[PDB]
């Protein structure tokens, strides 16, 4: 494997998780009314998950010999996903579409890393697989709320418990 | 009391609880959308309760000298209640009607056992009373969601905790 | 059974528990001095018990098709027991007599309900029996402090834990 | 400060909390249907909070030299807020308006006490501030459910935990 | 009911539990070898249960107006069951027969009390029923170890937890 | 990968776990006597494990676009393993052989799924690996009890804790 | 050391603890009134301690090659202390004197065993010392309640916790 | 504010708490007899509170640039309150008067500090307010035991838990 | 008070806490060697504290009628403190100076808010005071590590527990 | 005492515990079949105990001025007990004899140390006594499984809890 | 033994522990800088230990018939050890020497008491031995920090847990 | 795969972990002084980890049909890594170099096993990966203490918790 190529893929993924933590705070506060009361807890659970993903990725970057960029504005411009802006018409349906779009991009990011490290870098592969578990969970959540397709999941116990990536956390 | 007559009433009740555990799994996964998100947790709580009822009934059957049928298909054909099939038009209202119908049949089953053992079999009477407590709870839940009649109950703390039958469980 | 007659008996019992919670607060604060320090903890335990009894009775009233009165003053006038007023001479002996009188009336109230529902309404009978357990406990407490007759009970661990009615509480 | 004037302000506030505990029980049981299932847990959380506020106010009244009125009907007539009666047309919107009206009156009551004791009675000021924290929370809850204005709060963990007034509770 | 007749039945039952606690200590220590290692834990569980039964019966005797005999030797001579002496040939089979004989006598004792108090003394009936639950458990344990008849029970979690009589214990 | 082919392999595996839960209940109750007391706890641990495996498989089936069959009898006929019937001569040796045969079939089922999804479906591969961990454990348990070959395992702490599949459970 | 002489000293001590458990139950129930409410908790703590002492002594007797007597009446006649009978005039002062007399005899019993085994039997010496710790505690409790001599101890946290002999208990 | 003047007020307060911890140990051990058994637990609770107050004050003194005196005898001579000596006639009434006198002096000390720092030193004001909460509690305790004036407080759960100053403790 | 002026002061403070969370991650990873091992835990504790401060400020901004800026880069440019860049010569002394400079700016920010809201906005004042408690703690930590001036504090128990602002957190 | 002579006795004892940890692992894995299932848990408990004994002895050796040998093979040759090899015919009886022989040698080792340090080295004597408690326990376990002599002990709660030496462990 | 001579030895030891608690507070706050950060936690652990030793000694003094001196200044002048003053040049090396000197004096004090009570006063001997365990621990800590001699101990879990004297504490 | 070749690779790895547990005990006790106090806790954490690795490897060896060597000296001679002897000049730098050398050899051992079993033995591959996670952690710890290269890790919570291999432990 090319370590430099792998390092630039991991830093871009970490930037996406960091900005997602900020934008999901705005989306949660605008899901108001009787209909929005249901989805407030689901958004909160997803937002705390992505903060934990940022925590897990940083130590692996430094083990491989990389470093974070000096200035925070340069870090935000390196995100592999588009910003989840608040829609111009902030209705429940338009908020749900923005969340679904962000989740499908995250699934593609971590699928690409697994293909690159399969059978070559055992520790990096295992960490990417653990995060991919929780991203697929979030994608099924929102597609069931927007369309009618069954997903097989219901409410968690406590937001941000992250059962797949806990062994990587301090 | 006729022990043979009492034994056949208890085995039929145990079959109904066992099949209810399977059918409620299908019903939970099809309660989708924004409206269905509310009732997913209530269905899950009821499904875990009926699994515990099956656990409590089996030891009493063997104390009285009975046994379960050899083949599982013969056991399913002995259920005292009709199968809770998924409706042809799976809307929220049609799912709620199926759940309400199943609950009212369960209340009748355990009311009949209490009349049979009143003042004659103290241990069998106490177990039937404990299960009847939780069945009346579930019936009031669904009738309040379907009609507008007040019931007096709200969300539990943890699904399947079964506060009335715990002393019978291991 | 006559459901209307049973409903009016349960609403009157709930009113007695609600007013008892208010009056026992006054009685506790006036048991002063070295002698009163002993009985302060016993009064506190009894007061928290009766609050739990009010919590358990309300859901059963709504299951049977009843409702609470609109105005709170009309609810207070329906109590099946006399008000436990602070005596004109507030000594330790006179406070103890008021407490004993209130407890014996509560025992009579729940004994009457059990006779009415014996072998006819299994769920209502079980709830009335659970509360009657704790009322008999309180009656023995005060009669031993006032007279010299042994009772067989000593200090609880934590006030208001209510070991007989917990399975009815949320 | 005039102690007599301060005492009459605290007793009136305690009466409002005591009657609010009764009336919110009726309002919770009438929030039925699919829409009402969402708001049942919020009403329950608010009702348990106001019971704790009554518990905290009573000891301070006796420290300052006051006492509760002898008869419970006279206590109910001293409440500083109007009774939260069940509306004639009990729909979800009409129930929400009654709850919002009660909360705004409570905020005004405790704001007035803080102005009176600022820099003169440190212990009374601190207790009034703690209750005012939770009243402002409840007001933002209901105004977001009725209108569309964002509030910044979502579901609590356990009803009645009261994180601001716990240090005053036993 | 005749209170004097009921009191003498309860005192005799309490004597049997007290002596059973002593004799089961001897039986446990003589179940040696590879075969006896299995049954040591079952005997220990039963011995701790009967100590709890003695604890529960004493307060009810004093509530009804009775008292324990002055001298401990007179108390031991009032037991309603025969002494569980260590057999002359202390083999595993002979120890098991002694245990089975003691359990069947206990079941008969508490069945008789329930018939006497059915529908007349609600509190005494409930306590007798709770102990009868655990005695029937112990009887099924030993008959399955001696004969081959299935019983439906296996190892408990912690000896002496007594899940049916806990609400009567301090 | 062919999603339709993968879906039919997962549904057949889920049917085997569901029927295993029923048949192991019969086998546990017939392991009587002094010799059978040892193996009762091991059978109980295995039975609770397979119930958890059914819980983990169902959500993944719905994520991939599958569904459970409508009728429960059709579900039972799809099991990938033969029914673990009670032997005609129910001795300890014959019960042990039936258990060993069922375990070796389960190991083959999940080994086949891992080969199919290796390096192509990361989430499905990880779930199949987790269940395969516990199946290999159970196989070593029974082969050591039947033959004399050492296995390296001894008693668990609490039955059904399932340390390998917990992160997939709710 | 003479093992036979040591064995007869340990069996007599175990008999005293066993009978003390019975007699203290009677003494606790007769400490009535306002004055007796204080000492009820102290008697309860001492009674549970002596039950634990009986539990600790029995295993050591069997290690040294002794056994308990066959019949329970012969065991009671071997106690090294006189029976703590209820006084003819059961006042608080007369009950306190009986308790003090029993405690001073227990201190003498275990002091004698320590002198016999000092520097010869390390395990027997350590067990006798542990029990002597708690007996000296109880003696100081009662002498301070009867006379005015300060003792240095106040209320325990939970009765029967036995902090000195716990490491000998199961 | 004058920092030097504020520093000398805080050091004198810390000396009073340190000496109070020593003198209350003597007072607790001399509250003997049946009457003194009640007040032993209250004195113990107050003594542990004042030890915590000393712990909280020391870090703030060093933040502001002060230091403790070199020799411990000079520290004891700086206390702002008089020593709580054991009275010449150590009866329960005379001990209670000494405790009441010490508490009223402590209330005056911390009231003076709050007036000095109001609106000028936010952190010092908050710490002084927290300690003043618990001193007012202790004053009401003793005045109710000595006179008959109601106070509104009863027994704590665990001595020295200090619910108002915990956030300042390590 | 001017609500618009207060809102712009709170948003700027929230931006400083958000960027501090990013920059302290870089500073912690560069405190290497034997000397840096000591200060790694202190930096980690401070970094988790400032994340909690961001969590507490956001709900109050929305209660007052404000909102966060749309784009994350605009939010970062509004911080009231300068960026804590990694020094060009990353030695232990130069890292310590950067940390000390950031802490003194935070103390000034929250002191200014308290002066603005004193006696006018009770809820905003209390929240600002709670954060100011922990900022003064951090300032004393670093000044003692850089200079020799005593501070009065030592190691916490668990990083990020935040004992002063917990009641504001979910 | 001769410190050099005491040091060589403690190092030899530590070597025996270290090698016992290795050899008991082999013995546990070869106790197969239905008979061996009983004794697997007892061997596991003893093996974890001896690991804790090695942990406790090492700090005391360094306090007295000793050190461990440089090479691990020289350490193994200093053991005061013979190696517990797997018998040539590995049956249950032959394994039990090897375990019994090892335990009796350990009892002799620690009895010798206590005689040497009695009344001269209080800290070394106390540590040797604590380990001797658990060795006598293990000796009674195996002699009861091999012969029929009663021992007075049954199954522990959790292996390796070591209730006598815990205060010496970290 | 001479009780008067033993009493004066115990009172002098209690005075040393009480003054040590004050002086160690000053020493902890002056161990500043990067080097002092390591030893702050060790000093804190030792200071909390000596407070517990004072708690354990006081009850034994009153059991033997002694009392504390009336005035606190007379108590401080009776200490058996010299005051641990802050050195004129407060460097890390000079602080360490003061701590080491205080610890060696404490070891001598409790060694002397054990020689006096060996085989004559079992309860006093056991308490002196327990404290001597922890004093020897502290002595080894400081001698390893000052010189290079290995000690065998490392960081505790929680300061002031005192594992050897806990059974003497309330 | 060749099972014989795989078995000899696993036995050699288990020998290295067993000897590492002994040698790290010597290294920890010689890291003295002010500088060594920092690294004592890190060495302790690593030593407890390697003991857990030995526990996990032994059961897998017996599942595959292998066994441990008869004599412990032959087991020690099979280690795949060189002995970590104490250096002739035991300074902090020389101890750190020995630890770093041992860790890099362990990383190579488990990397080799993963390459051998990739896609052929799923259970053996997963266990080797779990241990490789923790070995890479330890390698980064020591290289950051010796050189200045950042690693990204700081202090654990409790030594020997082993978050990656726990699911393999009992
Ligand atoms: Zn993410
Ligand atoms: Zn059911
Ligand atoms: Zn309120
Ligand atoms: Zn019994
Ligand atoms: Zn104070
Ligand atoms: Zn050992
Ligand atoms: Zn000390
Ligand atoms: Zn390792």
């Amino acid at each position: 494997i090319d370590v430099e190529k792998l390092l630039e893929l991991l830093i871009k993924a970490a930037a996406a998780e960091f900005t997602t933590y900020y934008y999901y705070t705005i989306l949660r506060n605008h899901a108001t009314g009787l209909e929005g009361e249901a989805i407030k807890e689901i958004i909160e659970d997803a937002r705390l998950e992505d903060r934990n993903h940022f925590e897990a990725l940083v130590p692996r970057i430094y083990e491989l010999g990389g470093e974070l960029p000096r200035d925070i504005r340069e870090f935000a411009d390196l995100a592999s996903c588009r910003d989840a802006y608040l829609p111009e018409e902030p209705t429940i349906e338009n908020i749900l579409k923005v969340l679904l779009e962000a989740e499908r991009c995250a699934v593609g990011v971590y699928t690409e890393i697994c293909n690159y490290t399969f059978g070559k870098d055992p520790r990096t592969y295992d960490l990417a697989l653990a995060i991919l578990h929780e991203e697929i969970e979030h994608e099924a959540w929102f597609e069931e709320l927007l369309t009618g397709k069954p997903s097989g999941h219901f409410r968690r116990g406590k937001p941000g418990e992250s059962p797949y990536v806990s062994k990587f956390l301090k």
